[PDB]
C-alpha cells in the first residue's frame, strides 16, 4: 500500500475492505453540529523526556518512537476512565501548503497534522493486543497552520538528515512531545480508525481545537524525506494524508 495513485487511499478498500467501514478517520468536524458533553474531563498529558528512544523512516512517513513498558508517559483525562501509554508520534502533510492535514474543520484543510499515539496500557497487556481493539488506541490530533517557523519542530526536523532513506533509523533522546501541543487542550473527540493501513477502527480521537504553526520551509523538510531505500533513486515523500471519511451517524463531542 501507499499514497501514490496506483496504491493509494482509493485502492485501499480493494485491499483492506474496512476502509469502507463505519468508523473511518480522518473526518470533517462540522462545528454547528458538535455536542458539548459534560462527562468530558480535561486531558492531562504526563510524558517523560527519557522514554524518547529513536526516530525512523518508514517510507510513507517517519515516526518518533517511545519506550512503552511502564506508564512513565501517560495520556489521562478526557473521555478516558483509563490511563493510555505514549508509544509514538508522527506527522501528515500534502503536495502543497494548502492541504497536508487529514482532519478538516468546517471544510478548512490545513498544511499538516500532528498525531500523538497511545494505547490502552491498562485494559490490554501489549500494543499488538491493543491495536485491533475499539478501546485500545487514543490519538491526539493537532492541526498545523502555515505561518511562523515552529521552534519545537526544529529539534525533530534537525534529525531527518539521519533517516533520509526508507528504513534508515536514528536514536532520539530527551524529548517531551507535550512541547508540541497548543496552549489550550480544548478538543473534540469521536470514535474512529487508524488513517492508513491496517486501518483498524480502534482509535479514540482527540482533536485539539487550537492549531500550531509550521513554516512553509519546515513543510519542505518533510518532503526532503525519501520513499525509497538507499542507493536506489530519489523519490521524495510528497503527501501522506487520507481524504476525510463519511461520519455515518457518529457523534463529535466538544469539551467546550
Ligand atoms: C513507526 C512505527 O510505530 C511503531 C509501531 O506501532 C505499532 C505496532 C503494531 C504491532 F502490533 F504490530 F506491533 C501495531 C500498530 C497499529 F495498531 F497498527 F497502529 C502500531
Ligand atoms: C505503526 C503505526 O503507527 N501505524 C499507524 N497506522 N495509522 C496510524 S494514524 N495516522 O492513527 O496515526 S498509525
Ligand atoms: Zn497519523
Amino acid at each position: 500500500w501507499g499514497y501514490d495513485d496506483k496504491n493509494g487511499p482509493e485502492q485501499w478498500s480493494k485491499l483492506y475492505p474496512i476502509a469502507n467501514g463505519n468508523n473511518q478517520s480522518p473526518v470533517d468536524i462540522k462545528t454547528s453540529e458538535t455536542k458539548h458533553d459534560t462527562s468530558l474531563k480535561p486531558i492531562s498529558v504526563s510524558y517523560n523526556p527519557a522514554t524518547a528512544k529513536e526516530i525512523i523512516n518508514v517510507g510513507h512517513s517517519f515516526h518518533v518512537n517511545f519506550e512503552d513498558n511502564d506508564n512513565r508517559s501517560v495520556l489521562k483525562g478526557g473521555p478516558f476512565s483509563d490511563s493510555y501509554r505514549l508509544f509514538q508520534f508522527h506527522f501528515h502533510w500534502g503536495s502543497t501548503n494548502e492541504h497536508g492535514s487529514e482532519h478538516t474543520v468546517d471544510g478548512v484543510k490545513y498544511s499538516a497534522e500532528l498525531h500523538v499515539a497511545h494505547w490502552n496500557s491498562a485494559k490490554y497487556s501489549s500494543l499488538a493486543e491493543a491495536a485491533s481493539k475499539a478501546d485500545g488506541l487514543a490519538v491526539i490530533g493537532v492541526l498545523m497552520k502555515v505561518g511562523e517557523a515552529n521552534p519545537k519542530l526544529q529539534k525533530v526536523l534537525d534529525a531527518l538528515q539521519a533517516i533520509k532513506t526508507k528504513g534508515k533509523r536514528a536514536p532520539f533522546t530527551n524529548f517531551d512531545p507535550s512541547t508540541l501541543l497548543p496552549s489550550s487542550l480544548d478538543f473534540w473527540t469521536y470514535p474512529g480508525s487508524l488513517t492508513h493501513p491496517p486501518l483498524y477502527e480502534s482509535v479514540t480521537w482527540i482533536i485539539c481545537k487550537e492549531s500550531i504553526s509550521v513554516s512553509s520551509e519546515q513543510l519542505a523538510q518533510f518532503r526532503s524525506l525519501l520513499s525509497n531505500v538507499e542507493g536506489d533513486n530519489a523519490v521524495p515523500m510528497q503527501h501522506n494524508n487520507r481524504p476525510t471519511q463519511p461520519l455515518k451517524g457518529r457523534t463529535v463531542r466538544a469539551s467546550f
